[PDB]
């Protein structure tokens, strides 16, 4: 079926939970043996969220190459994304090592450091220009260059230096700051505006490594971001845009990371975002 009328048909029939459970039933199951080794217990935020072995990002280290991060490679859309958990106190150095080694331009953050009165990820970037961060385990230096605070999101320019080679690179930090503690946003307008800002920066484009996107676990809000982007790109590329099947795209992405889209409300919000976004594109 088309998207917008399939949408109204699920709303009128109140069957979002059944649609979402079908997706969960049909989703791929691949091994994640490296994530479950005992030496990696303190490298995982949640015991039921792990990268598959076949798609996990490997750190360029001989001691322990593990990080909780997956490469999502969308072949027809010609887009790639790295989805990862919010960094932990003992993995902030690993995080910036991955950004360096994979040649990423942008980092997309979809959570606040504290939500619901608890810490959802480490404070992994510097908050003042004159107070830079040094990660001694991975030999990197990170400096805040500028910050632009808007009503729904903040964009930061960062400098990442590899202290071993003295090479430097500019990283863009796109921080969506207004996703509600509970539930999903009522309108997709600010989320779409944010996606378009990431796009306009060049961070999603083939001349750079894959964008790094995270929330707390790296599957819920993160999944929404890449699902909406990929669906809108396919609607532009194809002769028949109504052929784009958001459930099929989601199942394809779930071949690369488990659990993408965590609730039926997130599923409905993804439909809403693609629907409204398709109108603005033209
Ligand atoms: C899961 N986890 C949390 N929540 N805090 C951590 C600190 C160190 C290592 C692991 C941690």
């Amino acid at each position: 079926m088309e998207m917008e009328k399939e949408f109204e048909q699920i709303d009128k029939s109140g069957s979002w939970a059944a649609i979402y459970q079908d997706i969960r039933h049909e989703a791929s199951d691949f091994p994640s043996r490296v994530a479950k080794l005992p030496k990696n217990k303190n490298r995982n935020r949640y015991r039921d969220v792990s990268p598959f072995d076949h798609s996990r990002i490997k750190l360029h280290q001989e001691d322990n190459d593990y990080i909780n991060a997956s490469l999502i490679k969308m072949e027809e859309a010609q887009r790639s994304y790295i989805l990862t958990q919010g960094p932990l106190p003992n993995t902030v150095g690993h995080f910036w090592e991955m950004v360096w080694e994979q040649k990423s331009r942008g980092v997309v953050m979809l959570n606040r450091v504290m939500e619901k009165g608890s810490l959802k990820c480490a404070q992994y970037w510097p908050q003042k220009e004159e107070k830079e961060m040094i990660f001694e385990d991975t030999n990197l230096k990170l400096t805040l260059i500028s910050e632009d605070i808007k009503s729904y999101y903040t964009v930061r320019q960062l400098e990442l230096e590899n202290l071993t080679t003295q090479e430097t690179r500019e990283i863009l930090h796109f921080h969506y700051t207004t996703w509600p503690d509970f539930g999903v946003p009522e309108s997709p307008a600010s989320f779409l505006n944010f996606l378009f800002k990431v796009r306009e920066s060049g961070s999603l484009s083939p001349e750079h490594g894959p964008v790094v996107v995270h929330c707390s676990a790296g599957i819920g809000r993160s999944g929404t971001f890449c699902l909406a982007d990929t669906c809108l790109l396919l609607m532009d590329k194809r002769k028949d845009p109504s052929s784009v099947d958001i459930k099929k795209v989601l199942l394809e992405m779930r071949k690369f990371r488990m659990g993408l889209i965590q609730t039926a409300d997130q599923l409905r919000f993804s439909y809403l975002a693609v629907i409204e976004g398709a109108k603005f594109i033209m």
